[PDB]
């Protein structure tokens, strides 16, 4: 799993 924040 993974995620990402701008
Ligand atoms: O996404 C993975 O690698 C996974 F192991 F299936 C989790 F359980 F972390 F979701
Ligand atoms: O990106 C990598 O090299 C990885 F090891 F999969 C982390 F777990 F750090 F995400």
């Amino acid at each position: 799993v993974v995620g990402g924040v701008v």
